[PDB]
């Protein structure tokens, strides 16, 4: 798990960029899927273009050898692409390159062999048909869940990257549908909206953190992942966002202890769509999107730059994540008043893959019914 600290810092860097940009919208993105796509792309770049990318993903190239970076990403992909995975995770990366380019076989081999990703040639001379081909690829890859991903292409496009991820997890310890009811969600300290709110009395991995001024809830999914939800104390959302660190998350993931609580958690259907040229440009990744780009690992003779790069992430949170019957279990609830922990005001969340501890997703809910 050598690259996990870097992925965590990338997650927080990207989150803080998006949060300072717009503080009134739900945020949801996958640090892992973005970082993996750009680590893969780096194999086609050289010199400053290459270094900017890996440094933009929070790798200090004076300290970590490149071989360990790629081995880390490949080991992570090994755990997510497992066959019998109960994690209902659908992800893909597509590279779309102008059909007139002479491509380097080494790069295409690395994309398919090392990063288990897809590369296609398209006629960008027909921008409308190219956009349709790109969007059909995403729609097929998500069985219809993400449609019309790319809304526009520049006329001079020669290279586009699309990165998509859809997740609908199944709780190990699920909620009962019969207990979901409409409850107030406090969008601010004087205003509420009604949202569907799941609830359950149970033994939870839950604690209050003085450091974060927040309640911290960990719930495991079937498969290899855990959701962490952070509910800030009154007026402490900004403090929570400022104080999150990888070491703090690691301590929470080592807790295991369980206490009784009456938990209220909203159903969620949220998406995030991001222009990675703009977002990653603010993190220092600019040359690969510019005319100066050194993409000679992709095509040796012709100029090339990455004209379009889009990330779309889709999340569903519900009671069970499946119509299938769940394994029966019993939690022993003590005869004492459980705290009532209601995720009924803006909150932050992170999903972690259990083996590598990597940040599969990060987000913020400001209003469940926004969307």
């Amino acid at each position: 798990n050598k690259i996990t600290p870097n992925l965590a810092e990338f997650a927080f860097s990207l989150y803080r960029q998006l949060a300072h940009q717009s503080n009134s919208t739900n945020i949801f993105f996958s640090p892992v899927s973005i970082a993996t796509a750009f680590a893969m792309l780096s194999l086609g770049t050289k010199a400053d273009t290459h270094d900017e990318i890996l440094e933009g993903l929070n790798f200090n190239l004076t300290e970590i050898p490149e071989a360990q970076i790629h081995e880390g990403f490949q080991e992570l992909l090994r755990t997510l692409n497992q066959p019998d995975s109960q994690l209902q995770l659908t992800t893909g990366n597509g590279l779309f390159l102008s059909e007139g380019l002479k491509l380097v076989d080494k790069f295409l081999e690395d994309v398919k062999k090392l990063y288990h990703s897809e590369a296609f040639t398209v006629n960008f001379g027909d921008t409308e048909e190219a956009k349709k081909q790109i969007n059909d690829y995403v729609e097929k890859g998500t069985q219809g869940k993400i449609v019309d991903l790319v809304k526009e292409l520049d006329r001079d496009t020669v290279f586009a990257l699309v990165n998509y991820i859809f997740f609908k997890g199944k709780w190990e310890r699920p909620f009962e549908v019969k207990d979901t009811e409409e409850e107030d969600f406090h969008v601010d300290q004087v205003t509420t909206v009604k949202v569907p709110m799941m609830k359950r009395l149970g033994m939870f991995n839950i604690q209050h953190s003085k450091k974060l001024s927040s309640w911290v809830l960990l719930m495991k999914y079937l498969g290899n992942a855990t959701a962490i939800f952070f509910l800030p104390d009154e007026g402490k959302l900004q403090h929570l966002e400022n104080e999150l660190t990888h070491d703090i998350i690691t301590k929470f993931l080592e807790n295991e202890d369980r206490r009784s609580a009456s938990l209220h958690l909203p159903k969620l259907s949220i998406t995030g769509t991001y222009d990675l040229k703009s977002v990653l440009g603010q993190l220092g990744i600019t040359k690969v999107f510019s005319n100066g780009a050194d993409l000679s690992g992709v095509t040796e003779e012709a100029p090339l730059k990455l004209s379009k790069a889009v990330h779309k992430a889709v999340l569903t949170i519900d009671e069970k994540g499946t119509e299938a019957a769940g394994a029966m279990f019993l939690e022993a609830i003590p005869m004492s008043i459980p705290p009532e922990v209601k995720f009924n005001k803006p909150f932050v969340f992170l999903m972690i893959e259990q083996n590598t501890k990597s940040p599969l997703f990060m987000g913020k809910v400001v209003n469940p019914t926004q969307k």
